[PDB]
């Protein structure tokens, strides 16, 4: 013993000089004072001015991958703008190039890293970018296994985005899901074109997509073996993983358990919101709603019920007291994309952010591009690297442009961030940090005190408890409301991935938690034909769902400790962190890793714990909780899978 | 690879760096050099100029409590002496009050003292102080259990005073036991007479305190057992155990095996001796003391056969030959008390330690102020706290009280020793170790050496073998006889505790371990309706008796050591510790350290044993115990238990 | 916190900087010199000049006797110089004295040393020495056993010196072993004469000689036994042990698994060479060898078939193409034994290496000084200490002499460079470390660019393939050709000292392993009457063969180390160390270790490898494996047991 006890700042040493034992080194890492734990306290110790290995040769391959990956990446990043602000054949072209040559650049470096053992190389930073580069992605299997999963990849996002239905009553007349289907299960409430379109989509889509999905998962778990994971869920778990870190490694196992663990403190405010819902469903459609049966699952708000916030026309907590709106104010005050987007970086210099950079409003795009050039209206931000920051979206005069500003712009504030760290450094910890930090971004811009503040809201406007209960319940319809539909539906592709729900029951399953863990029930039975589960977006589309639940988690977290760092007074669904300046440079040593560090450090570095957690989301609905328990005291609490429309 | 070792002082690294292997740094708490141990020797390395948690709050918590402990003890021992100088209601009042509030003041500052657990403390000092405190002793039972057992120690102590057994021949003439009861078997020789007062007081005192010591030794072992002991006897044996510290860690369990061990050896010596006193007591009792049979209780010249001393005058070795006592020389030179004293603190100076302040002397009764005011004679020492320091003694110019003042100022000058340690420390390192260094220092005062240096004693006078052994069976009388007796009565009382001795059977066991373990035998057969044991101060009064045992064992070894560090040559009952420097500053070591130290490093530190021995017994006794085995080959040797003078 | 790492060598320092993280203070006690640690590389820290127990009388024990041992060895190895360089009786006498008295010397020591346990010394070096000098070894046992030792060996020395063998033709004529045996197995090719020669030998001396090394090996075997080993071969095993190193323990069992496990690697070597000389032997004995059968033993150009050299003329694979020879140079350039040491000198000073010193001229003769006195004129070197480096040779005008001081030069090289450990130190790592290092000496005087850089080699010679088969084949008769007899006769001679065979199947094992291991079947059948494996000098002398086969495997890991230095295109037989001063300071610095390090570390340092490995062998004889294959795949590869010429 009596080695090295280093930590980071003076005030930890006097709490832990007990805890050094005799003889050890008291080295503070921040303030650089080397002192002896010696009996009942530390001695000064004398200090001097500041002044070919395989893991030497990585370290020279991995800088020069990096110089030729910069311009690569810009190329294809600048291509893919140039492709999406115009949609062009010429532009598909030079984005098919660009990208044809930054995948084949990067497996060339993908072998040549594997080339290098990574057991022998022992630099923490070196060998995460090593083992990120060392990925070999769908060449682990066969080129064949490799060609069947990727195109159908690109048959199955193809489906997914193509699928369209067509009403029995009219053969011609055929609706897509977007802007088709979803505007009937949102803002058409009748009962059967609702039902229609809810078991069209899965009708048509499902069934051609469970053919290619069962051999899509498959496909998707063989790698993982073939990378070494008990499932391609092992493998999505993965990402938020750590290893071969003191006191941080997380293991792929942890991530289902804290999941599970978050999600049953979940339960108790989501039953009283479903109740209430179904309270106020019955109230609505007292025959299609039983009052201890589970809610249908077309008459959500949405295709798949994933958001209850369409629901809030016919689950209004108070009609006569709307959510707070201030884009009239906006209107009012001629403010527009740029004056929203230099008030949203007014905002982030507000809570000590830097500026953003000029060469945004000269690249970037912020109304609508016109209609001569092909472009997307999603908020959509870009770090095109080499200090390219970009958004491209079509930013009018609302609160939903003006709050995805926030959420846009806290993306490149952690894209810059992250910007000095290396092109493989160059991103966020987790899928979920970054859309996490703009989430809480665009909360704090939604405050009604930043609101009042910015004169945005006027000072004589009271925020009632109604209309806090509005605001809340409006929250948990967009928040709280997609929680259990992100739980399942994850959980459901990590038992399909690991098999455990075999090819004739993972519909049956599907509607098993849908009336069980969410409370909701189909409309009409579906079959093993039926591939529900995989009709969103993210599954069709590979993409690990988790990501809103892991954000969602983090987000109220990180608030909460923007909250504790901004000293909130009040409600937390009123925490304002407006001219909190010390919140941004807390955040901002959060951000300006990105994901040099695990993600369970960064957490911990902000709220406190290494493990994400839903007591902040307590604390947020807890005054909803309470008005949802007045309103639920009386109507059935749960949910009764037996019940459903069709029977 | 290699480590780094510190060490608190530089010397004890030097005499522990050949076995320290090559590399290894040498790092000092105290100079700060740096040293690295190469092949054969060191290389001083150069070294540059020098550039919340319980236990910080325990140490804070227990230095304000020091300085309120201080000033309240300082009062209450001040009050209590006025009181015992002073015997008058007012002063009572004072001595009761200040001694309340005292009390209050203890248990205030022991139940704040609870809130700091002594597991996280890494300091022992600091721990040690707290567990002091944190010692609820009889409040961790019941508050009631403590009250009825505060009332038996009040029965027990007004009855044991007020104890009165009246003559038959005159009723109206009564007598206390002290001094009446005492007297009569130390002075008067008549069997008659000291066995009427023998059999009336244990009559007396038995038939009203045998229920008391039955429920009272329950309610010790209780809250015994409540304070994690298997009674209250393990709970007294506490005082010795040490915890928590390396190499000198004591059991509660070890001190029952260490007193039984060395009696048993000294059961050759004692077993002579008591022969010797047997055989004497024939030539003044021929019809009541067997050549085999053990002694009569009341015939061993004190109350409850203690002391021996008495004793001496019926079984002197050479009645003709003098014995050693200048008490006329004390007068001859026309001295007093306050000389005597000055001769105590002569006789510090000549042995090395350090002068006391004035102000002891100024505050201290030496003689008792005349007869208006009534001054307490009882030898005790006042460790007041602050620097104050009294002895409440009526010494008069005698070589009695001679040695006398200096017993009571060995107490005096060992309380000054430790006041750099905390109040909770400034206390001997056991309760037999005060009285081991005043004793010892008496005894060379005693030795015809002192005496002569000072003029005391002449230097014509006889150093023959004749007052060798005169001497030695005094002090064997007085000292070596007490051993059977203290070491059984303490066995005796904690099997009572233990619940061993079956509660129809204290009587006849005390009195068999009597018959065997001192061959001392009743005159008058008790049955359980006597409380003989508890006849004794000590046991009626609940003061643990082994205390005098150990400070025996302790002050053989304590003088023992100093007469080996002053080269004495010869008998070790002529040992004389005077002029001798080296002797004091060897003493003083301990001394300092008090009770932050365990006994067992105090005492191998001043002797070279950690635990007792009797080795310094057979040392001192050794011409005597030749000598009685001279005496007593004309009759049996030992004793037997079954006869009785009543039989 | 980057803190202090120590390495005690720069090995290991060097072998582990590449972990060091950069800002490490890096301290090696060898070097006594600082390093801080820097990316990719260290930088060194300047500094000024350097500044009881039984460990302690040890060193002080051992030291002492260092400088006394150096005198007295110095006179025994004086007056032996003597006794060697003139054969006289007075000279004989001086060499005996001497002798005695250096050898009484070291056995009083050995006693002195005995009360010096090695497990208390924490100096590696210290350590070593009194090992060397515990060794009771012969002593551990009885005066008897030793004394009864000491007549056999002498006797069994006398004998094989002195066996006589006498012509049946001719009683009178009687040949000796030397010039008369030997001559006749080396020079004339007649079979019936070398099987007579063979045959008496093995007969008459082997008779005498059985009784003799029967007796001498019990003995060895018992005072091994009571030194701690398994049977006398493992007493030799011990020389080679190596324990108490982290990364150079070697055991003497591994010695046993190293020898097979080389010989197993090299039979397919041997296999080629021995069909090759069977071929070649039936050229010009067709009558008495079969293309399948052994050989004859008498056949390989000695009795004990130890140099097959002699059979060179009958296995020549060029009878036309000349081999390296220049010593008509030597002649022609009036060359004598001074100039072939200076010619040894420069070809030293060249390479690095140090010059031999003054005393080597004024003090060692390299001529028989005619018949005036006796020079020994077997070829020693004479390290008589204290800087007196001799060398003793009846050095003619000959190529066969110019190697010859070489390997001399290179023994007297060897012994300077560990001067600098302590006497008992300054010895060879084992038995076979130190011919090794005159063998290449010779070895690189023998390359043909040496003697071309010297001038003894026309630079117009030619050196053609052929030529460089015929040297590598002379070579592989001398040294590969002695592998397989080294091995069966220290597996032999293991049986023997381990006793895993009885003594009636001893001489019929020899020849078994003879049959097998060595392809050779004695021409007539030898009974356990018989002595042949006692028939070397070194089994009939109480001296281990091993060593042979030992310096055989580290000359030519010393070879290829030389070649790596100097960094020699093409065949290894053809490289040249000449001019290359690098390669002398690293073998010096192998020299120097001596036996105060472990011959793995010194095997490792100069090579890389720290066990056995033969590929340096199939380097240098590279050609000739190819060629023997060539010559050998129309002729039956390989031999049989059961074939005989007498069979």
């Amino acid at each position: 013993s009596s080695g090295v006890r280093l930590w980071a700042t003076r005030q930890a040493m006097l709490g832990q000089v007990h805890e050094v034992p005799e003889g050890w080194l008291i080295f503070v890492a921040e303030q650089e004072e080397l002192y002896v734990r010696v009996q009942n306290g530390f001695r000064k110790v004398q200090l001097e001015a500041r002044t070919s290995t395989i893991e030497e040769q990585a370290k020279t391959f991995l800088d020069k991958f990096n110089h030729e990956a910069e311009d690569l990446f810009y190329q294809s990043s600048l291509a893919s703008w140039n492709y999406n602000t115009n949609i062009t054949e010429e532009n598909v072209q030079n984005m098919n190039n660009a990208g044809d040559k930054w995948s084949a650049f990067l497996k060339e470096q993908s072998t040549l890293a594997q080339m290098y053992p990574l057991q022998e190389i022992q630099n923490l930073t070196v060998k995460l970018q090593l083992q990120a580069l060392q990925q070999n992605g769908s060449s682990v299997l066969s080129e064949d296994k490799s060609k069947r999963l990727n195109t159908i990849l690109n048959t199955m996002s193809t489906i997914y985005s193509t699928g369209k239905v067509c009403n029995p009553d009219n053969p011609q007349e055929c609706l897509l899901l977007e802007p088709g289907l979803n505007e009937i299960m949102a803002n058409s409430l009748d009962y059967n074109e609702r039902l229609w379109a809810w078991e069209s989509w899965r009708s048509e889509v499902g069934k051609q997509l469970r053919p290619l999905y069962e051999e899509y998962v498959v496909l998707k778990n063989e790698m993982a073996r073939a990378n070494h994971y008990e499932d391609y869920g092992d493998y999505w778990r993965g990402d938020y993983e750590v290893n071969g870190v003191d006191g941080y490694d997380y293991s792929r196992g942890q991530l289902i358990e804290d999941v599970e663990h978050t999600f049953e403190e979940i339960k108790p405010l989501y039953e009283h919101l479903h109740a209430y819902v179904r309270a106020k469903l019955m109230n609505a459609y007292p025959s299609y709603i039983s009052p201890i049966g589970c809610l249908p699952a077309h008459l959500l708000g949405d295709m798949w019920g994933r958001f209850w916030t369409n629901l809030y026309s016919l689950t209004v907590p108070f009609g006569q007291k709307p959510n707070i709106d201030v884009t009239d104010a906006m209107v009012d005050q001629a403010w527009d994309a740029q004056r929203i987007f230099k008030e949203a970086e007014k905002f982030f210099v507000s809570v000590g952010l830097p500026n953003m950079t000029q060469g945004f409003w000269e690249n970037s795009m912020l109304t609508d591009p016109g209609n001569v050039q092909k472009a997307v209206c999603h908020p959509t931000a870009w770090d095109l690297g080499k200090g390219d920051f970009r958004i491209l979206m079509c930013t009018k005069v609302t609160m939903d442009d003006f709050l995805t500003a926030h959420h846009e712009m806290g993306h490149i504030q952690y894209d810059m961030a992250y910007a000095a760290q290396p092109f493989l450094l160059r991103n966020g910890a987790n899928e979920g940090f970054h859309e996490a930090v703009g989430e809480i971004m665009s909360l704090s811009a939604a405050t009604p005190k930043h609101l009042k503040s910015i004169g945005l809201l006027s000072p004589d406007f009271q925020e009632d408890n109604e209309t806090e209960i509005n605001f809340l319940l409006k929250q948990a319809l967009t928040i709280v409301g997609t929680l259990p539909f992100t739980y399942m539906l994850e959980k459901w592709r990590w038992m399909v991935f690991k098999g455990e729900i075999p090819k004739d029951q993972w519909m049956k399953k599907w509607w098993e938690m849908k009336r069980e863990i969410v409370g909701v029930v189909e409309p009409v039975p579906h079959d093993e034909t039926y591939c529900d589960p995989a009709s969103l977006f993210h599954v069709s589309n590979d993409y690990s769902f988790i990501r809103y639940y892991t954000r969602t988690l983090y987000q109220f977290q990180f608030q909460e400790a923007l909250c504790q760092a901004a000293k909130h007074e009040g409600p937390l669904h009123k925490c304002d962190i407006s001219n909190s300046t010390e919140a941004g440079q807390k955040l901002f040593n959060m951000l300006r890793l990105g994901k040099s560090e695990p993600w369970t450090l960064a957490l911990e570095n902000v709220v406190g714990a290494k493990n994400m957690n839903v007591r902040p989301l307590l604390n947020y609905f807890e005054p909803l909780f309470t008005w949802l328990k007045d309103q639920n005291k009386n109507s059935f609490v749960g949910w009764s899978t037996d019940w459903s429309p069709y029977a």
